[PDB]
């Protein structure tokens, strides 16, 4: 007989407005090697090139994936696995909704 | 003419229940020296005992300081922090009501 433990944890760091991306991404500064996840539907539109511009704007050797569908596959999430760990990158960048960005956590994890 | 950033950021970390003790500090493998912060009226009752008892549970190079009283002084911080940057400790745990934990803070990152 003995009693439980319950939670509250939270992600320690957070911004939130318009134009917040230059204010937000200002504070990147040494960290070098960054990864790009993300759709070929807003990848196409004019939106990636917006953070590849600010990532350049320090510049950073970058690479955009933007090979996932509506869902995380067992497909996708080791090729990209992969190509990153060919890369080792440093920083990873979820973008969008949904399916990205926690496919890109599990191979993130796998690159671990 | 521009806007501005406004905040909301929080400790990762938090545990809440009776008996929280063990099983919270259950989590704690490997760090290796600890460090107290407390007050000696604390100290002084049958308090601290107790966590340096589970620290013992796996064993721990600790040492107590309750060695302040209702303030931050500018005359204890140092005293602490030549003590422990004399330890090197690895952990700090911080104990009690208002003064004990924020002075700790300040000499902590004197160590730094």
């Amino acid at each position: 007989r003995a009693e439980n433990m319950l939670w509250h944890k939270l992600p320690k760091s957070i911004y939130f407005r318009r134009g917040s991306l230059p204010i937000a991404l200002s504070d990147l500064e040494g960290k070098k090697r960054a990864f790009l996840v993300t759709d070929r539907f807003l990848f196409n539109n004019g939106y990636a090139d917006d953070v590849v511009a600010l990532l350049k704007a320090q510049g950073m050797e970058v690479q955009t994936f933007f090979e996932v569908e509506a869902d995380p596959t067992l497909s996708v999430v080791e090729k990209g696995a992969a190509a990153m760990q060919s890369f080792q990158p440093d920083v990873i960048l979820a973008l969008g909704g949904g399916s990205p960005m926690d496919a890109a956590k599990i191979m993130w994890v796998m690159y671990e």
